[PDB]
């Protein structure tokens, strides 16, 4: 056979590449622009921000347009991997607990659409584990536009116990633009947030402790980092390199009444047997971009001891190419041999219909 396709749909960025490399070939933004050719997909749909009505087809994790999917899809296979659907068997990655109806149409688009050979769809926290190259543990998955905990034990997530935190990179993002406005400088439009997102992803960090950081930036200059804007002006950061990110421990800081990650990974602990809950402990793994500053696996550790039993063992993995760890899993799992038998082939759709995806993806 051919290659699978290993395509990771995201809220804010996708991800697509041929299972057996350990890196997704292609990474493009997840908007889909036309007319305010008769549609633009990724960074020339933003640079034509004016003459276009911008949508996002993936919000929160959840496909909500699939005539956007359908475009985002068609643009990853012709214009971005250059390759022709129906001689390539597809794996796509979707969020936990989502509609199981629209898990019926990504089958049907790929069939009927695109003629795959063959598909599949597999929920993305379970492909970092994989990727971290464990069968049991907790992962801690956060984008762009959702962040979710997710049991999984022996292999299989457990899916009541799974939680969903609507607090992400993008509500970052905006987090940063407004406090260093409050600073003193103005970041208030789309092409700055686009540099915020940037600052963000160079500068900022999470505290260990946050007071004691607040203190130290307030009597010392030691913490500061300068970052210079394309027409050369420079701006200090300060504080806001860890208010930031605080805010996913602080949800409040942005007007938010859920829990923490921390509180929100413990959790999804807690509503599974606790025969396994030690297993979880042990094997918190993080995943996603949103999980990526500088110091959050120590304060993760911190945190979740503070509010497991004293006598717990606690551990924190956080994978180095953890950015990607989703992509990677489903790299490794579409050339299981083991997971072969999974794929829903062509003929498999034409008997059974879309309702075929229920039985072997769930
Ligand atoms: C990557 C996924 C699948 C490959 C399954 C995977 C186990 C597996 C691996 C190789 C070959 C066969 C099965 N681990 C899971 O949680 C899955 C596996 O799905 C199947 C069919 O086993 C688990 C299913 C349940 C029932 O536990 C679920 O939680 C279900 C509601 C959501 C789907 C989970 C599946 C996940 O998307
Ligand atoms: N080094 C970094 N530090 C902090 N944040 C980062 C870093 N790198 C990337 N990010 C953020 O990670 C987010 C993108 O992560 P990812 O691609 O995993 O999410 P997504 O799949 O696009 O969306 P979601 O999974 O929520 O549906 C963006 O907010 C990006 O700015
Ligand atoms: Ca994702
Ligand atoms: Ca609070």
């Amino acid at each position: 056979e051919v290659a699978a396709l290993v395509v990771d749909n995201g809220s804010g960025m996708c991800k697509a590449g041929f299972a057996g490399d350990d890196a997704p070939r292609a990474v493009f933004p997840s908007i889909v622009g036309r007319p305010r050719k008769d549609s633009y997909v990724g960074d020339e749909a933003q640079s034509k921000r004016g003459i276009l009505t911008l949508k996002y087809p993936i919000e929160h994790g959840i496909v909500t347009n699939w005539d956007d999917m359908e475009k985002i899809w068609h643009h990853t296979f012709y214009n971005e991997l250059r390759v022709a659907p129906e001689e390539h068997p597809v794996l796509l990655t979707e969020a936990p607990l989502n509609p199981k109806a629209n898990r019926e149409k990504m089958t049907q688009i790929m069939f009927e659409t695109f003629n795959t050979p063959a598909m599949y769809v597999a929920i993305q926290a379970v492909l970092s584990l994989y990727a971290s190259g464990r069968t049991t543990g907790i992962v801690l998955d956060s984008g762009d536009g959702v962040s979710h905990t997710v049991p999984i034990y022996e292999g299989y997530a457990l899916p009541h116990a799974i939680l969903r935190l609507d607090l992400a990179g993008r509500d970052l993002t905006d987090y940063l633009m407004k406090i260093l406005t409050e600073r003193g400088y103005s970041f208030t439009t789309t092409e700055e947030r686009e540099i915020v997102r940037d600052i963000k992803e160079k500068l900022c960090y999470v505290a260990l402790d946050f007071e004691q950081e607040m203190a130290t930036a307030a009597s010392s200059s030691s913490l500061e980092k300068s970052y210079e804007l394309k027409d050369g002006q420079v701006i200090t950061i300060g504080n806001e390199r860890f208010r930031c990110p605080e805010a996913l421990f602080q949800p409040s800081f942005l007007g938010m009444e859920a829990c923490g990650i921390h509180e929100t990974t413990y959790n999804s602990i807690m509503k599974c047997d606790v025969d396994i809950r030690k297993d979880l402990y042990a094997n918190t793994v993080l995943s996603g971009g949103t999980t990526m500053y500088p110091g959050i696996a120590d304060r993760m550790q911190k945190e979740i001891t503070a509010l497991a039993p004293s006598t717990m063992k606690i551990k924190i993995i956080a994978p180095p190419e953890r950015k990607y760890s989703v992509w990677i899993g489903g790299s490794i799992l579409a050339s299981l041999s083991t997971f072969q038998q999974m794929w829903i082939s062509k003929q498999e759709y034409d008997e059974s219909g879309p309702s075929i995806v229920h039985r072997k993806c769930f």
